[PDB]
This record gives structure tokens, sequence and C-alpha cells, in this order.
């Protein structure tokens, strides 16, 4: 279960994870399919951590978005079933910029993500 | 302006550490976490992170690989600078918990938050 | 986009729904297929308010779990496609007991649900 | 003992009202909000929930219909009673915005917490 490779979720987005390094880093490049202005998307990189050891690690991740003044953070495990099939569970918050601390209230999205292998 | 490196502690007592941020925004650091599931076994741990760099009260996130446990937690938050300049961390956070297999992934993620001010 | 009536979710989950009222609120059942402690499941309780104009209205209701102190909050928004099926889209947050606030931190679990309609 | 019955305030300055908690633990009653999306039609709302009834610091969650927005809420936390008898709700919330369709359902759940303490 390691995250090198390209991925895709179920809101048809992709990402691409370049090698994890001994302490479990990785680099990559997101592309989302949705935005709150879609029109505006280009690829974002993304650095995270994933555990070494474990068959089914969990992970995190943070997506400094290229285009939007936001950041999303992604954390979940992958799985391996029977078949040897691999598929990342994930949660996110996405993080808006308000312009103040008295807005703060509002500025943060949950939700979630399942990922496969593209092919 | 709002940058990242420095020491900061958090409401619940914990300290982090962070490095340079580079020109990207990305940072390094460490988390020394005040509370766990088993605090006997806390361990100084390291974090990974991006925050935005142009901004003055700039979004970020960041990865905190804890060294004791499998589980991972991230945060997620905005920089904020006030009108005496002095700087607040307001976070969100997800905490991913290792569970045996998919059936029990329903259960494996807990939701908080975090405000953290410079120590210092 | 009425809540009344029978909804299967994608862990398995079944839930009753009752008449809503005029200002939208309602009461029923709920089986859910996963727990902490599985074999201790009964039937419980729920009760909530959804929006009544609305088409796609959103929506929220509590969970009392009669076999557990936890508690657990829906909220979310039915839709209708093309072709007339609903789905609720959910998410969810899991309140366990904790014996102080010094506990507080680790009491909340976060995820989602789809439901649809049973039949 | 710790029933939800009663005015309490958040750390935003919202004030809600819970009437009467009955023998199965629910309870009705209004919020306040001090903040929303658009202040200038905030309008007191209506709230419905469900507390556990023999902890006695009990878990419960509760649904406000905002009577001013397509949007609703969910809380849910723990009522705490310190060494002194001071009341505390620490609570998470989700609030669902209204969008049009199911594409824009990704973008539509917000996240927070919220600390009460009572009126009085
Ligand atoms: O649009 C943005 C930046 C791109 C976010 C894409 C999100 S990341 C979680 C989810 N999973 C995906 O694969 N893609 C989506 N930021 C943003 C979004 C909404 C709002 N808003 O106010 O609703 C503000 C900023
Ligand atoms: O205990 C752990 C590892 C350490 C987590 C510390 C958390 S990070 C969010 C919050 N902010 C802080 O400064 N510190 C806390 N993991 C863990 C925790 C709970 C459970 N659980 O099942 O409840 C499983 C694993
Ligand atoms: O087990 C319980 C009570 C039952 C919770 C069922 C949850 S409601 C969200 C999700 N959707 C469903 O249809 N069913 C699940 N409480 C509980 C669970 C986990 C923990 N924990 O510590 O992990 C503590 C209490
Ligand atoms: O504004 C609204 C309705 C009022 C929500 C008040 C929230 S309830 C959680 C928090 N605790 C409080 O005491 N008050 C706040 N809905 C709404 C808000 C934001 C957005 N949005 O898109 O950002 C859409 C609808």
């Amino acid at each position: 279960c390691s995250l090198t490779g390209k991925w895709t979720n179920n809101l048809g987005s992709i990402m691409t994870i370049r090698a994890v390094n001994s302490r479990g880093e990785f680099t990559g490049t997101y592309l989302t399919a949705v935005a709150d202005n879609p029109g505006n998307i280009t690829l974002s990189p993304l650095l995270g951590i994933q555990h070494k050891r474990a068959s089914q690690p969990t992970f995190g991740f943070t997506v400094h978005w290229n285009f939007s003044e936001s950041t999303t953070v992604f954390t979940g495990q992958c799985f391996i079933d029977r078949n040897g099939k691999e598929v990342l569970k994930t949660m996110w918050l996405l993080r808006s910029s308000v312009n103040d601390i008295s807005y703060d209230w509002k500025a943060t999205l949950v939700g979630y993500n399942n990922f496969t292998r593209l092919s």
C-alpha cells in the first residue's frame, strides 16, 4: 500500500504521487474535478506522510491549491482486499481564507473521498 | 505578515516547532502532543505541511506522523494577525486511526479543533 | 423529498421515518448495521427537522442510541434525479461519552452516509 | 446532574433556550445565532434534540432549522459538571447548505465547534 502512483476519486479528481521516502514522506500533484470556480482550476502540489511498516497504512497530505487561497487536507487509510485491490478511504477538511477571526466559524468544509488506482 | 516558523502552543497544552518556510510555502517541524489515547507512549513526532506565501493571513495544512501510534493527524487553518500584531492559528483537525479492515472504516476518523499562539 | 418512509445506507443500516409535520419535524427509528459493540445493537429513536418548501430540502436529525451512551447527529440534503430517484446525502458526527472535559478532544467521530429508499 | 433546560450562550455570542427535557430526553427550544452568512436576515429559529437521561454528564444532539435560510445545523456534544458544579456544553457541529443539485454536494457541509455556558 505505497501511495506512489496514479489515483482517481469518486468526484473524478486525479492525483499522482511520487516515491515515498524512508520516513514515509511524499510529494505529488492534484487535479481536482471540482472547485468553487471550476474555470480557474490548475494543477496543485501535495505533500504528506504515510506510515511505512503497516500493510494498510494511515496517511495524511496537504494540497496547496495554486488557483485559490484555500487549502485542503486529506487523511485516511489504504486497504487491500482479497484480490489485491487497493482503496484509499479518506476524509478531508477544506479551509477557506476569511478576512478576520470573526469569520473563522464559516471557513472549514468537510467531506469524504474514496480513491482507487488508475488502471 | 504570518509565517508559521517558530514555536506554538495550543489550547490542550501541546507544543509544535516549525522550521523555515520555503518559497513554495512548504515547512517541516515537530509536534509534542500533550494528550494521546495512550499518553505513556507519547514521543516527539514529525510534521510536514504547506502554507500560502503571498497572503498576509495565509491558510495552511500539515500532517503529523505520530512516531508512537499507527494513527495520523492532519490540521488545516488560517494564521490571523490582530490589530496589535498578535498571531493566532485557528485550526480544525482530523485524526485517522488504523483499523483492521474496511468494515471498521466508519469509526476510524476523529474531528476536533485547536487554537495556537506563539511561545514567546 | 419527504423524509417519511424507509431508507437504507451504504453501511447497511436502515431507518424508518414517520409523517413530517407542518413545521418539518419528524420522528423515527434507526437500526444501525455497525457499532463499537455490534452484539449490543438495539433499535434507537431519532428526532429531526427538515425544510418544507424546498423541493430538495436540507435536514438534520439526532439518534439517541438505546444501547450506548453515545449520540449521533446527521445532516444533509435530499436530491431527486431525472428519473425521480431520491438520495439523502449526509454527513454525521458521533459523540462518545468521556469521563471529564480533559478527554473531550477524542470524543467526536465524523463520517458520511448516502441513503436510498427501500424498494 | 446535567439537564439542558435553561438559557445558554456560546463562544460566538449566540444564545439558545432549551425547554423541558422529557422522560425520553427529548427537548425543544430556540436558537438566536450571533452570526450567519447574511446576518441582516437572522431571526430566532427552532431547535429539537435528544439527550441521554440517566447519565450525570449526558451526551446529546440537536437540530436547528434556520427560519431565515435554507440551511440546517446539527450540534452534538456532552454536558460536563466541574468540581464546583459549573456546567459546560462541549459541542461540535455540521452546517448543511442547500445546493442546486448533487454535483455541488461536495461543498455543502461546514464543520466547527462551540462551547456553551449558562446564562445565569
Ligand atoms: O475550490 C476550492 C479549491 C479546490 C477544492 C477541491 C475539493 S478538495 C475536497 C474535494 N475533493 C476533491 O477531489 N475536490 C474537492 N476551494 C474552495 C471550495 C469551496 C469554497 N466554498 O466556499 O464553498 C471555498 C474554496
Ligand atoms: O493519540 C493518538 C496520537 C496523538 C494524537 C493527538 C491529538 S492530534 C489532535 C489533538 N490536538 C493535539 O494537540 N493533540 C490531539 N492517536 C489516537 C487518538 C485517539 C484514538 N481513539 O480511538 O480514540 C486512536 C488513536
Ligand atoms: O457504536 C456506537 C452507536 C452506534 C453508532 C452507529 C454509527 S452512526 C454513524 C454511522 N452510520 C451508521 O448507519 N451507523 C454508524 N457508538 C460508538 C461508536 C464508536 C465509538 N468509538 O470509540 O470508536 C464509540 C461509540
Ligand atoms: O448562516 C447560516 C445560518 C446560521 C448558521 C449559524 C452557525 S450554526 C454553527 C455556528 N454556531 C453558532 O452559534 N452560529 C453558527 N447558514 C449558512 C452559513 C454559511 C454558509 N456558507 O456558504 O458559508 C451557508 C449557509
